[PDB]
């Protein structure tokens, strides 16, 4: 099991000034599209198996004044889901930050098993 | 070398509320960030070698309102992009339209050849 996020960030209610969202595998991913030109940076708790990613607890993207404004959490109702699910939900949400122009950082375990 | 574009598609010229390109290559990809909920068609001039697709002229998306409110066109200072450009091009802007809640179809000749 892996942490990149003090149970308060994990846990701090967030908001978002032009919500969007795309559920994928089993997986939410929501994210801000009023947020241009900054830096993003992302924060996953997740667990592992045997050297590689296993379950997605929550990630978070975080500002250099350290807002919250895109998660990618399991689905409530139905969460069951791999991690090529999250590359995915990645890959997808990055692409949408990059689109206002914001540029994006990625916390270290999430480099390693993503 | 192929064309789902009359002249007069791919010549009129065409405005957007919320304004964004991307680039990728020598290609550039402007989106309306207006639009949500929209059945997007993409339709695109390009000239075709062998099997396989070899210079975009233009690729532009309507919606059923023939109203385009997407291109993704050679860039004129450096115009040279590739086929692998033009494959990111598209994939980018999918990406980006889809977030709006979007639904998307792609001309025959552009799923043949792409």
């Amino acid at each position: 099991y892996i942490t990149d996020m003090s149970i308060e960030e994990i846990s701090r209610e967030w908001y978002m000034l032009m919500p969007r969202q795309k559920i994928t595998g089993g997986l939410m991913v929501k994210m801000d599209q009023a947020i241009m030109d900054k830096r993003i940076t992302l924060k996953a708790n997740f667990s592992v198996l045997f050297d590689q990613l296993e379950t997605l607890v929550s990630l978070r993207a975080f500002t250099d004044d350290g807002a919250i404004v895109a998660e990618i959490s399991p689905i409530p109702s139905m969460p069951g889901h791999s991690t090529e699910d999250v590359k995915n939900a990645i890959g997808i949400l990055i692409g949408g930050l990059e689109w206002n122009d914001n540029s994006i950082r990625a916390s270290e375990n999430i480099q390693r098993f993503a």
